[PDB]
Order: structure tokens, then C-alpha cells, then sequence
């Protein structure tokens, strides 16, 4: 049998407060979840995910002084690195989000600000949410163009990293390429062959998404650079992702696919595509192979699910 | 050269307040308009649509008495015409308006409602205007899924029948069919081909448009029923239509082109379409047509136009 997927926008809201985590709450190296103040602070943050409903207008929050602070040091060592690390296409964007959406060191940009600024990009918008969801139901929001974002940030004690995807990702990890035209059809195309099939497909195309969307690296002429989000947002991890600690090896999704990954820590080896391009075909072309007993068509007009076969 | 055209539905108010009408001002036979009552009445729907700007929400209204009635009157006389009078479509849809959208004789429906039903259905939305806008501008709207539309009504001393497309005809004659699936592509479609087209051809998809859209005629099985907005708005039009008054010949693009018709008057002449679908095809083939230095691709995600070549 199919499992159940949302046809419609609003369906999103059924999985909406259904949060998971990456297990590192009882780590001994992120002290941070163990702050009860954080812990408040967190919960707040829960609150407005949790009473928010589709289409009203995310919430603006007035983030406290170590918030700030964090998110100073993360955008100021990370746009430093850009310039070396990232990717073409992603360098191309971030300029444009600092002059019309607000990415700047000194302010946490709003959701209701990046929201309203993706619409007019590529009609992506904001959906909050209390922390990480599963890989069915993330992939499914792609489907509608609708990419669920966190809003609390990372502790101040680990800018450098943090095994959650915190507003720091979302947003410095994300954003940028769901600006683009063509990394956003991309994006929604896998969404779209994941709605209801089976989880033996949703884990396979989650752990292919983990070692290109997530933590790829491509390269560019000559060098290599980091595409992934994961490594985008994460100013100790995108200086490791192009040393020589790590062990690279050639984007092959029939490897790939069954390769085993951490998700508390740097990962030990990252797959490195051919360019920027060939990792968005290689990915799409794997999605349209996902097997189940119907085809699906998106109606951009009504954002409904047509479900043919 | 091209004539300037939108290509951001934010661009279309730009000609929004750009209204003309069809002259019956200094007719005798329509006494409405000298009536200075009514004149201030309609100067208050005016200053609405004139400072409505994109986006916003469509300002609710108060009507008067005499305005109630008259929607009444025609309400109530339609809705019993239309079971022997309309096209199998258009009765197919009209239970769901008044289900759904508030389509009652006691109560004249407010745009603001009327459009957020429509966006449900097929992703159309209203544009409140001052009053009839040229061919151009209105079938350029149509390419964003956009209906310009009227909030005031026709005098209540001639119910029946009005030069002009007052709220009656947009609601009773238009949004029915802007609800349907394949009708709203078809007239999206239709819109998208006009844009930057040049005069000549604009006025001849007018005249088309007006024979089959506005006032055309069709035959379901063995009978004869009106899908023309400008009938299914008017009891008084729609009783004659379909009597031994006026002409009948058989939909000939060819010769509906070039034919000449009244705007203050009943048709003296209608075109019978050999099917309400063989009318969209027909129309949707003749637009394809229209010459132009350029193609067009509507992005629905970004609401912008793509000129090409
Ligand atoms: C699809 C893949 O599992 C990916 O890592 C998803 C999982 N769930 C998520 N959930 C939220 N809120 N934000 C994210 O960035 C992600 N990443
Ligand atoms: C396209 C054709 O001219 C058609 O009669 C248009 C013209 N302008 C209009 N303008 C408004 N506001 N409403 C209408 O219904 C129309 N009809
Ligand atoms: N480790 C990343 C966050 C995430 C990557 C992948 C899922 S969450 C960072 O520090 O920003
Ligand atoms: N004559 C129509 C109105 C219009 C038809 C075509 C343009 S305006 C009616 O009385 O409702
Ligand atoms: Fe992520
Ligand atoms: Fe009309």
C-alpha cells in the first residue's frame, strides 16, 4: 500500500509537529542542549512552530545578545571563506541576499522577510518548524515549493559546528541556491517522485541528498569547492570539507547511495561530482527512478497534487 | 516595434485606471447614467479601484438598497433561465458557486471572497477596476490569470439588460467559467499570445472573443445553449438569444472576424459554436497565430513573464 503524502499545501500542516533530532542530547561534546537557559529559549522557539498554520505570516522574534553575537561570528568567518570554499553558483547569490534580503553580520535576518523575498525568486516560501522532520516529510514540502526552516540558533559556546540544523543552515546553507530558478525546479522535482513511496526509496534518495545537497563537493576548472549546505554553514567543517583529513572520492550514486555517514560529527569522506551541474542530473535521474503504482502532476495555480495512474 | 506589455502581475497597474466605455453616456434609451444618484455612486466604487494597488486585499462594500434589489431581480431571473438556457458547463459549475462562494439572491457576494474562491479553483484572482478597460489590457490580464473586475451595479430601472460590464456580468457571466480548469488555461492562454501583439491582430481576437467568450452560442446534443458571458448576465439578452429574433450562422473564424456587432444594443447576429469545446479549440488556434518578433513563457511560481527570441 502507499503511505499517505499531502496533495495539498495546507495537508503540510499535519506533519508539521512531528520533530526529531540527530540524538545529541546526552553528547558530552554539545554541552549545549544540557543549558536549561537554551533549553527555555528553545522552547520558545517550539511554541511559535507549533501554534503557526499555513499561510499566515512567520512570526518576528527579537533575538537575544548571544544570538546575535553567534550569528556575527558565523556570517563573518563564513563570508570570509566563501570567497575560497563555496562554489560558483553559490557566490554569484550570496550577493544578492545581502543587498535585497538583508544578510548582513550585524542582524538575524526575519523568516517573514526571507520568505516573502524567495517567493519573488522562485516561489519558494518559509515554513517554521520546531526542529529537524523526517526525510519523507522534508522532501514532500519540496514537492509545494515549501521548504520547512528552523528559527532558533545554534549555542554560543559552538559556532564553529552544531548537529542540528539550526537558523544558521537554513539560511546560509539553503536559502541561497532555493533562490536559484534552476536548483529550486530541482529541488521541487525530487520532492515531487518522493510523495508517497516506499521508505526503502525515501532512505536511499535521503542518504544521495545527504552526499550532494547536504555535503557535496564539486569541482570547478580545476579546483574543488563545497556545495553542499551542511558544509555552507559550518565555518569548521567547510575549512576541513578541502583538507586533507578527509577522503574524497568520485560522485557515484550506485556507491554513494549505500555509503554510511555521521551525523554528530565532520564527516570522514565526502563524494566529489564532476561540477555543480552533473550533481542536480545525477540526483534527478536517480529521483525518476523511484518505483510506485502512480505518477504525479503539480498545479502551480491551485499548489494541488494530481494523482494519475 | 512592440508595444509595451506587463511582465509582472504587479506591472498590470500600470494601465489599471485606464477606463473608457462602450458611449451609451448620451443615450436616451438608458437613462441610468444622467441619473446623478447613481453617478455619485459610482464615483465611490471608482476612487476603490483607483487606489487599489496589487496585492491588496479587495475593499468590502455596502450596497444600498435599490443595488440589493437590482441583483436580486437578476439573480432570481438568470438562475431560472439558466436551467434551460446555459451550456451544460456553466449549470455543471454554478451549484458550487452558490455552495461555496456565497452566490445567493439576498446577498451580493464581495470581490474580496469571490477571488480567494477563484485562486482555490484554478489560481484567477480579481483586479477591481473603475470600469471597462480596452481589449488589450484586459486580455493581457488574462495571461497572469487575472480578471479585471467591476464592483458596482447596473441601474435598478432596467435590470434586464446594460452597455456596460457591471458587477452582475463579471460574477454571473465571467467568474463561473474563470472556476473551470480547462476554461481558465484556455483564457490564460489567450491572454499570453496578445501580449505585445499588434493592434490589428488585438482588435481581431476582440471581435473574436466577443462573438464566442462574451456573446457565442453552442450546440449540446440536438439544442442550443449560450456559454457567452455577455448573455448569461443579462435575462433580457438571454431570452432572445435563443428566440426567433436574431440571426444564426454557424462559427466561422474566418467570417467572425471581420463581422461587425453592437455594445448598446442586443446582437442582431450570433455564431453557433458545433460544441462549447469545439469554441476553445477554435479560438486557442486562431491566438497561436497572432505574429510577433518573440515568444513568451509565464513563470506561475514567480508570476513574470520570460520573453524569448
Ligand atoms: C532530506 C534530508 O534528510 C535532509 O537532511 C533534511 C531532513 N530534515 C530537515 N528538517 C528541517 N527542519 N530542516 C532541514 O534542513 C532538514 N534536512
Ligand atoms: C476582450 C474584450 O474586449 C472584452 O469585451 C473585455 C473588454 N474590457 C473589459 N473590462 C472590464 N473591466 N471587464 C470586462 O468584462 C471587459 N471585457
Ligand atoms: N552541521 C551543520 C548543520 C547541519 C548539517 C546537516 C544537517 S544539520 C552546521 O553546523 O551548520
Ligand atoms: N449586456 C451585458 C453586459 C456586457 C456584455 C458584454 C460586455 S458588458 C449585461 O447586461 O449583463
Ligand atoms: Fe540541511
Ligand atoms: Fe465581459
Amino acid at each position: 500500500t502507499v503511505p499517505w503524502f499531502p496533495r495539498t499545501i495546507q495537508e503540510l500542516d499535519r506533519f508539521a509537529n512531528q520533530i526529531l533530532s540527530y540524538g545529541a542530547e546526552l553528547d558530552a561534546d554539545h554541552p549545549g542542549f544540557k543549558d536549561p537557559v537554551y533549553r527555555a529559549r528553545r522552547k520558545q522557539f517550539a511554541d511559535i512552530a507549533y501554534n503557526y498554520r499555513h499561510g499566515q505570516p512567520i512570526p518576528r522574534v527579537e533575538y537575544m545578545e548571544e544570538e546575535k553575537k553567534t550569528w556575527g561570528t558565523v556570517f563573518k568567518t563564513l563570508k570570509s571563506l566563501y570567497k575560497t570554499h563555496a562554489c560558483y553558483e553559490y557566490n554569484h547569490i550570496f550577493p544578492l541576499l545581502e543587498k535585497y534580503c538583508g544578510f548582513h553580520e550585524d542582524n538575524i535576518p526575519q523568516l517573514e522577510d526571507v520568505s516573502q523575498f524567495l517567493q519573488t525568486c522562485t516561489g519558494f516560501r518559509l515554513r517554521p518548524v520546531a526542529g529537524l522532520l523526517s526525510s519523507r516529510d522534508f522532501l514532500g514540502g519540496l514537492a509545494f515549493r515549501v521548504f520547512h526552516c528552523t528559527q532558533y540558533i545554534r549555542h554560543g559556546s559552538k559556532p564553529m559546528y552544531t548537529p542540528e540544523p539550526d537558523i544558521c543552515h537554513e539560511l546560509l546553507g539553503h536559502v541561497p541556491l532555493f533562490s536559484d530558478r534552476s536548483f529550486a525546479q530541482f529541488s521541487q522535482e525530487i520532492g515531487l517522485a518522493s510523495l508517497g513511496a516506499p521508505d526503502e526509496y525515501i532512505e536511499k534518495l535521503a542518504t544521495i541528498y545527504w552526499f550532494t545537497v547536504e555535503f557535496g563537493l564539486c569541482k570547478q576548472g580545476d579546483s574543488i569547492k563545497a556545495y553542499g549546505a551542511g558544509l555552507l554553514s559550518s565555518f569548521g567543517e567547510l575549512q576541513y570539507c578541502l583538507s586533507e583529513k578527509p577522503k574524497l572520492l568520485p560522485l557515484e550514486l550506485e556507491k554513494t547511495a549505500i555509503q554510511n555517514y555521521t551525523v554528530t560529527e565532520f564527516q570522514p569522506l565526502y563524494y566529489v561530482a564532476e561540477s555543480f551541474n552533473d550533481a542536480k542530473e545525477k540526483v534527478r535521474n536517480f529521483a525518476a527512478t523511484i518505483p510506485r503504482p502512480f505518477s504525479v502532476r503539480y498545479d502551480p495555480y491551485t499548489q494541488r497534487i494530481e494523482v494519475l495512474d
